[PDB]
């Protein structure tokens, strides 16, 4: 049921809060959008900006992916950003993530029509 763009967005997409505060915010939220139901995912990031902001990524500086493919855009000026990482101690099924604040320009790939973020990149 749910598409590559929805996924994008439960994924990667808090424009609820606009800073992790709490070390615990990783560990909270990765837990809330499905990220350690069948596995600790290792790393992820989310982004506290709006969807209209983040939408506006993919009509932005065209750059190539870290793949190789060539349909990445990277933002035009840095974003808040929260960064989960695993702790060393953290193991399925308890995932325990360490929280980590940046601002930081973020890469996505877009795709489809409507063009949109499809998929997280990196953040530079």
């Amino acid at each position: 049921k749910e598409t590559a763009a929805a996924k994008f967005e439960r994924q990667h997409m808090d424009s609820s809060t606009s800073a992790a505060s709490s070390s615990n915010y990783c560990n909270q939220m990765m837990k809330s959008r499905n990220l350690t139901k069948d596995r600790c995912k290792p790393v992820n990031t989310f982004v506290h900006e709006s969807l209209a902001d983040v939408k506006a990524v993919c009509s932005q500086k065209k750059v190539t992916c870290k793949n190789g493919q060539t349909n990445c855009y990277q933002s035009k000026s840095t974003m808040r950003i929260t960064d989960c990482r695993e702790t060393g101690s953290s193991k399925y099924p308890n995932c325990a993530y360490k929280t980590t604040q940046a601002n930081k320009h973020i890469i996505v790939a877009c795709g489809g029509k409507p063009y949109v973020p499809v998929h997280f990149d990196a953040s530079v």
